DNA sequence: CTAGCGACTAATTTTTCGGTTCACGGTCCCACAACTAACGAC
């Protein structure tokens, strides 16, 4: 059904002339947004060393395994509730 | 030079769709393959 719901681009005469188009402005804007996000993350990384060591390691682990309160709690010693509160 | 003074996170369950199975009365032009009628040799 899906493959029979798909037409052929040849049904439109000279489809390569007026269809299947893109604007590089969109690509440049997407890359600019990516750069903005990267700059924000670099700002956060630079702020990280100013925090307490335990809270810095909590975030560092949460950024390389990922908000895994259970596995972090067993790793740390604090419970699920305490570890979530500290995060 | 010194002293007195003004509720969030993890674990378990349950359900719709896809997979599988059964299987009787137009034109003009340029090449290419047949092809055949005539021509020459044994």
């Amino acid at each position: 059904k899906f493959h029979k719901k798909v037409n052929s681009l040849e049904d439109y005469d000279n489809y390569q002339d007026y269809m299947v188009g893109y604007d590089p402005v969109n690509d440049s804007e997407n890359l600019d947004e990516q750069e903005s996000t990267q700059k924000s993350f670099d700002h956060i990384k630079s702020i990280l060393p100013l925090l307490n060591a335990d809270k810095r390691h909590l975030i560092e682990l949460c950024l390389k395994y990922g908000f895994q309160y259970k596995a972090i709690s067993k790793v740390m010693g604090k419970g699920i509730h305490e570890t979530s509160r500290e995060i």
